């Protein structure tokens, strides 16, 4: 499976899929201890799920370049979601955001 | 319905639920055309969206970021998808991703 195809679950977890969550430009940086175990089994994945983008709304929203490099061909995105703050969980989707956006930096 | 999970076709457009393409920080810059007036019903649309992430993989491959300002709280995402230059459709997928990379650019 291409990487961006991949379903993170217990049984292929969020590193085995996109590898350690760290702060380089190439890795990733959401997801605490919990959610990188189980990725999409995560109790409240749904809850972060609904800020990802439909593949309509990716290349729609986003600032798409292509960059040729040593490396190989690549496909650069870029952009912003706005929440909604009239939603009544605003404050529970801040917090849940808050708690996996470079976790990392605390793991023991 | 919140703008990351519009689906652009024809009734609904590019311009309609992602708005105008252009140069802008946060402004949609991917389309040409006959993509921005068909969205999903572009008969080319599976070769475009073969590189949309799915929700695992945009949370696990992009780096995120929050950000607070006067219009409200955005959730930021970067990132780059490596395309297979081993894959004999490789030339075609540059093509395709080329044609629609900033081609508002060339009418009104
Ligand atoms: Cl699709
Ligand atoms: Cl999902």
């Amino acid at each position: 499976k291409p990487r961006q195809k991949r379903t993170a679950t217990k049984a292929y977890n969020v590193t085995q899929a996109f590898g350690r969550r760290g702060p380089e430009q190439t890795q990733g940086n959401f997801g605490d201890q919990e959610l990188i175990r189980q990725g999409t089994d995560y109790k409240h994945w749904p809850q972060i799920a609904q800020f990802a983008p439909s593949a309509s709304a990716f290349f729609g929203m986003s600032r798409i370049g292509m960059e040729v490099t040593p490396s190989g061909t690549w496909l650069t995105y870029t952009g912003a979601i706005k929440l909604d703050d009239k939603d009544p969980n605003f404050k529970d989707q801040v917090i849940l955001l808050n708690k996996h956006i470079d976790a990392y930096k605390t793991f023991p």
